[PDB]
DNA sequence: TATGCCCAGCATCGTTAATCGATGTATATATCTGACACGTGCCTGGAGACTAGGGAGTAATCCCCTTGGCGGTTAAAACGCGGGGGACA
């Protein structure tokens, strides 16, 4: 928490938490097992996509088509 | 003397014209009532003007409450089948 008490803080947290804790990496049985890997994907927007990336953040053509439902999903659509 | 013949005589029918009166239609006049606008008079309940103060506006922060997402059971909704008893004539 505190910037300069943090050492004081983990002096209390590291010494106490460990017992009832176990931290151990794979570095085991993974030597046989074939390798792990992950790739990201940058996909840019489409045609009908912007329409509903742009119009949805307002109630322009989101209210023209399915306007009755617009109301409940309006926040649903925003950040979730 | 009785019976056909001459000379009036009012009522029968119809038609013309003047007259009192009823009906229909204007036409300018004298009431009837029902006013709505104005001036008469007066009251003050509003308008007009100024003040003083505290409500309410707004802005800045907080933190609680409302919405959300998710997944497990476990009751509830859903369905149908069947036949009885209430609706309806």
């Amino acid at each position: 928490n505190q910037d300069e008490e943090q050492e004081e803080y983990i002096h209390d947290l590291h010494r106490r938490i460990q017992p009832f804790i176990l931290r151990r990496l794979k570095k085991d049985v993974e030597k046989s097992l074939p390798s792990k890997t992950e790739r990201i994907l940058r996909v840019e927007l489409s045609d009908v996509q912007t329409e509903y990336y742009k119009n949805i953040l307002t109630k322009n053509y989101s209210a023209l088509t399915a306007g009755a439902k617009g109301g409940h999903f309006s926040l649903l659509n925003i950040m979730n």
